[PDB]
């Protein structure tokens, strides 16, 4: 039995989002629907992306580093190479284990890309391991097509690149034609001023590999992923609430959920067309949450783009199989 | 019942070490003993530490920023506040909420010191939140006495100050008398070149709050670590194996028992002078795991301070409360 994937501090505050590990404290619903496969697993014990369930840290050792121009001081670092080369990968070819699952946002000169997700590290020198230290930054990630000259954004890790560029100047540019990159894991959502912005990523900038199924509507229920707070680069102290607005990430699932729906085979569990239900208990009124074989969430919100505040949840019990066509409660 | 907070899952490479969040590898006993409170929880449902059972994001909005010692081409910036001035850290206000439990590795020019916490991450203006962008950099971050004219190393909290400075060269630096920090909470091993060094941290160098309880071998039962494979700057693609060496960092406990610790009191579960028991089946043979009320492990390995490697860990099944007194069962 699935029930105890989800149990009452996965939401209440222990649990985190499979995309940028912050702690979940929203459900936002999607009804135009969406995708996910990077650290998504489903209930046969399969994950269609490139990362396990963890958020340690990105590491690919052949790329091609550079920088614009004749002056190697306060340049922004360029990092690039080509989906389907992270040989090193045991899970897939496609990116390093936790290359975030978005695509790349281009900028240049003083622009600080908006809505990028960006960790912190640099490159390192291929032939020994040692890293070039004067290239630690913060980096934006992300699959592109285009690059070096001109990167625009692609959806698809079918023919793309996987790019680095640091949103400020490092303290030397180093130009390699072959040089590694190193980046923590656990990423910050890029903003050039103090305001935030809508949840991200939206569904548009998610990268999936192919045969990657879809979440849709399903009658009145709707796809949703999990908001959590998530530190942004124009102003990196705010946290939730009074300061300056709050800033949501979001991901397809709690961590703990991937976990573990990647330790076990939930196949005898679970028919297709079945949702396994939760009853999410409020101080006030109550809601259903199910979740489908192919591993994605869903509330009977319908057409409501409206985010789910998870601030009074007070505990949560199994409800069990039940048809993916049954309306799903919500009764808040 | 204690019995699920250790699982086959949590030693065979998925559960972290509670310090470094590194996937545990190995246990390492302590027949000198340690001591250990930050992300450290016992079975009464309580920390001596300051630091959520996480790894996010190391905060403080009130500390001294400056560069002294520094040229135009290297520039290590300092940042120090007092130790109990984390006035906004819910659990403990002696350190923000992540800050590492290592004493400070002094270090000057271009030299790297050995054996240090080190993080990415920045400066940041505390009147508004944006980031001082051109002082991100790998920071290694320590408890010190004699800033900043002298940091040196201490292992109490009491009186201290909680230190970080670049190990790098900042691409510019900044002098606020009031500056925020801001450092990811996973952290890597600070090494001068590509060799690792001993597992870490040492004993000698972790830092405790007053009142923590130490781990001392009871008869023939000595407290261990756990050991997981840690980044170090030197060689940071190394991982295990390495032919440069594996490093190893260590945690007293893994994070998914801390994370179960602190979410319900076991305080009826055991009592002191008693283990709880678990049983580790190897591929050829076993051993037996016991842990206190504190909340430390042990094992009946006496005076060895090999490490112990968990690739032939098969599974662990929960033996039961036992007399800690009694010798923990080693037949490997
Ligand atoms: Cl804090």
């Amino acid at each position: 039995s699935p029930a105890d994937l989800l149990t009452t501090p996965v939401l209440t505050g222990v649990g985190t989002d499979n995309r940028w590990n912050g702690e979940i404290v929203g459900l936002q619903p999607v009804p135009g629907g969406f995708s996910t496969c990077n650290r998504h697993w489903n209930l046969n014990g399969s994950t269609f992306g490139w990362s396990s369930p963890r958020f340690a840290a990105i590491d690919h050792d052949r790329g091609n580093a550079s920088y614009p121009g004749s002056s190697s001081s306060n340049v922004l670092e360029l990092w690039y190479a080509s989906a389907g080369s992270a040989a090193d990968n045991p899970i897939s070819q496609i990116a390093p284990d936790g290359f975030p699952d978005m695509s790349f946002v281009p900028f240049s000169g003083t622009t600080v890309p908006t809505a990028g997700w960006v960790g912190f590290g640099g490159i390192w020198n291929s032939s020994n391991g040692a890293p070039f230290v004067t290239t630690v930054q913060a980096y934006e990630l992300g699959f592109a097509t285009g690059a070096p000259s001109n990167p625009q954004p692609t959806t698809t890790t079918s023919g793309a690149q996987i790019v680095a560029k640091s949103i400020y100047g490092v303290a030397t540019g180093i130009n390699q034609a072959t040089a590694g990159l190193f980046v923590m894991a656990s990423g910050v959502i890029s903003t050039p001023n103090s305001s935030a912005i809508t949840y991200t990523p939206q569904p548009n900038r998610i990268v999936n590999a192919p045969g990657t199924p879809a979440a849709a509507p399903i009658g009145k229920n709707t796809p949703i992923m999990f908001a959590s707070v998530v530190r942004r680069t124009g102003d990196i102290n705010a946290e939730a609430g009074s300061t300056n607005g709050t800033q949501y990430g979001a991901g397809s699932q709690p961590l703990p959920v991937t976990v573990g729906l990647s330790l076990n085979n939930y196949s005898s569990a679970l028919m297709p067309g079945q949702f396994f239900v939760w009853q999410l208990n409020f101080a006030s009124g109550f809601m259903e949450l199910g979740l489908s074989v192919d591993g994605y969430f869903y509330a009977g919100t319908g057409a409501s783009a409206t985010l789910i505040d998870l601030s009074e949840l007070v505990d949560i019990r199994p409800v069990g199989p039940r048809p993916s066509t049954s309306t799903l409660v919500y009764n808040l």
